[PDB]
C-alpha cells in the first residue's frame, strides 16, 4: 500500500518513511527509478524499456564542483521542475521531516555524485532556499542509505558552509535534524572548530570563529560547551582551551576515517 522498496542503479533500497509518491505506484512490490534522470516507473519492465532509451548520465543543471570522481550540479528548482519533484519524493522515503515536494521553485538543489565509464551515480543531496528568511543555509540534506556513513554527508555539510563563505554569510542547517544528521553536524563543528583553534593561535573570539567558518555563534556555542571549551563570564560565553586539550580531542577515533574533502579550487561558484 505505501511504497516501501525502491530499485535504483544497481540497489534495491527498502524505504524508512512515507512519501506521497501516487497512490497507484505504491500498490506495487517495488518502484523502480532511473538513478539519472529520477523518473519513477511501476514496473520492471517499463524501467527496462526506459534504461535503454534515456539520454541523461548525470542530474541536469551546472555542474559547479569536480574533482576526479566527485561532482556537484547545482540544480535550480524553477528551470528543472520534474527532476527536483522526482528527487524529493525519492528523499521522503528516507527523511521523516521533508515536507515540501511539489513547490520547488523557490529552491536549489545540489546533487552530489560519484562518477564512472557509465555515467554520474548519485549520492545524495541538499536543497537550499533560494532566499531564507531564517538564514538556513541547508533546507534538507539526505545521503542514500548504502552510502551513509562513509564521508559523503561530511562532504556536503562542508560544501554547505563553502558556498555560504563565498556568500560572507553565517548559516545553519534548517531544524529538525535526523539522528544521524545531528551527530554529523555536531561532528562536523567540533572538527572545523578544534582546527581553528590549533591554526590560528591565538586568542580568535567566537564571532572570528563564525566569520572564519561561516558557522552561526550559537552553533559554535553548542559545540564548545559539548567539548567543554567555553567558559560564562557576567552573561558572555568566552573559549578557554589548552592547545594540549584541542590536540586530545583532535587525535579522537571520531577524525581517523580519511576525509574526502571539498577542494575550494575546484569549486565554481558566485553568489545565485
Ligand atoms: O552519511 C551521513 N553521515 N555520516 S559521514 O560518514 O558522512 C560523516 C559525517 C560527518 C562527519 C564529521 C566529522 C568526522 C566524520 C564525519 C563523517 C549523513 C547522513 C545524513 C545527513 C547527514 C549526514 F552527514
Ligand atoms: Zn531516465
Amino acid at each position: 500500500k505505501y511504497v516501501d522498496k525502491i530499485h535504483i542503479g544497481n540497489y534495491e533500497i527498502d524505504a524508512w518513511y512515507f512519501s506521497p509518491f501516487p497512490e497507484d505506484y505504491g500498490k506495487q512490490p517495488k518502484l523502480w527509478l532511473c538513478e539519472y534522470c529520477l523518473k519513477y516507473m511501476k514496473y520492471e519492465k517499463s524501467y527496462r524499456f526506459h534504461l535503454g532509451q534515456c539520454q541523461w548520465r548525470q542530474p541536469p543543471g551546472k555542474e559547479i564542483y569536480r574533482k576526479s570522481n566527485i561532482s556537484v550540479h547545482e540544480v535550480d528548482g524553477k528551470d528543472h521542475k520534474i527532476y527536483c519533484q522526482n528527487l524529493c519524493l525519492l528523499a521522503k522515503l528516507f527523511l521523516d521531516h521533508k515536507t515540501l515536494y511539489f513547490d520547488v521553485e523557490p529552491f536549489v538543489f545540489y546533487i552530489l555524485t560519484e562518477v564512472d565509464r557509465q555515467g554520474a551515480h548519485i549520492v545524495g543531496y541538499f536543497s537550499k532556499e533560494k532566499e531564507s528568511p531564517d538564514g538556513n543555509n541547508v533546507s534538507c540534506i539526505m545521503i542514500l542509505p548504502p552510502y551513509q556513513r562513509r564521508g559523503y554527508g561530511r562532504f556536503l555539510i562542508a560544501f554547505s558552509y563553502e558556498l555560504s563563505k563565498l556568500e560572507s554569510t553565517v548559516g545553519s542547517p534548517e531544524k529538525p535534524l535526523s539522528d544521524l544528521g545531528k551527530l554529523s553536524y555536531r561532528s562536523y563543528w567540533s572538527w572545523v572548530l578544534l582546527e581553528n583553534l590549533r591554526d590560528f593561535r591565538g586568542t580568535l573570539s567566537i564571532k572570528d570563529l563564525s566569520q572564519m567558518t561561516s558557522i552561526t555563534q550559537n552553533d559554535i556555542i553548542s559545540t564548545l560547551q559539548s567539548l567543554n571549551m567555553v567558559k560564562y563570564w557576567k552573561g558572555q560565553h568566552v573559549i578557554c582551551v589548552t592547545p594540549k586539550l584541542v590536540e586530545e580531542h583532535l587525535k579522537s577515533a571520531q577524525y581517523k576515517k580519511p576525509p574526502i574533502t571539498v577542494d575550494s579550487v575546484c569549486l565554481k561558484w558566485a553568489p545565485p
